[PDB]
């Protein structure tokens, strides 16, 4: 995982649950409490993992739940952090720019893996958005579309259409539904 990233994690954690849980749960994987991650430093996910089951452990919350949560209210870090990418943005718009933002924020690293999170529209009112990665966190991709409809102040339907892993890669297909329409058809 890119540095930026687990250190937004490292703040959203602490937003959640307080200083002693994460304290607690980066010292348990060898990490100063107070650890300074550089930007393009290289996180080992397993080593991310390792810290998400013990803020599970002590906080007595499933896993899943917990990134679910850090997903939520990574958002509000996010435009606290890169205020640029939601400035007056709307839900839509902010959607399905970011998997180009993904691309782009990765570009410098030899190699990256970044998330593709491929969006279109399907009608005059939804898109359809499919999370494709090697890294399979379903429940955080969830809860970033959830806590980016509360952002944005976007009522919001989201129908799970499809989930599993092909070829490699683990799949999530949502059907994302706005309270307006969002799309007009228009010449190709
Ligand atoms: C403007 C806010 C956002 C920024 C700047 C941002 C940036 C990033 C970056 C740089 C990574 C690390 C990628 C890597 O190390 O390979 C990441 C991971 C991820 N991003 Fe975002 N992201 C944002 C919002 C979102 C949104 C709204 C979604 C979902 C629709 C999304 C889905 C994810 C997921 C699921 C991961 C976890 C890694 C994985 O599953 O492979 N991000 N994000």
């Amino acid at each position: 995982m890119k540095g930026t990233i687990v250190g937004t994690w490292i703040k959203t954690l602490r937003d959640l649950y307080g200083n002693d849980v994460v304290d607690e749960s980066l010292k348990s994987v060898g990490w100063e409490p107070d650890r300074v991650i550089t930007p393009l430093e290289d996180i080992d996910d397993d080593e991310v993992r390792r810290i998400f089951a013990k803020v599970s452990e002590k906080t007595g919350k499933n896993v899943n739940e917990i990134w679910r949560e850090v997903g939520r209210q990574n958002i509000k870090t996010f435009s606290e952090w890169f205020p640029s990418y939601f400035a007056g943005r709307r839900l839509v718009n902010f959607l399905m720019m970011m998997d180009e933002v993904h691309l782009q924020l990765t570009k410098m690293i030899k190699g990256a893996t970044p998330p593709r999170l491929i969006a279109k529209p399907v009608a005059k009112d939804a898109i359809e958005m499919e999370y494709v990665s090697k890294r399979k966190m379903y429940d955080y991709f969830l809860g970033l579309i959830e806590g980016s409809s509360k952002f944005f102040k976007e009522e919001i339907s989201v129908e799970e259409v499809e989930r599993g892993e092909k070829d490699g890669f683990s799949r999530l297909k949502v059907r994302i539904k706005f309270k307006n329409p969002v799309f007009e058809y228009k010449k190709n």
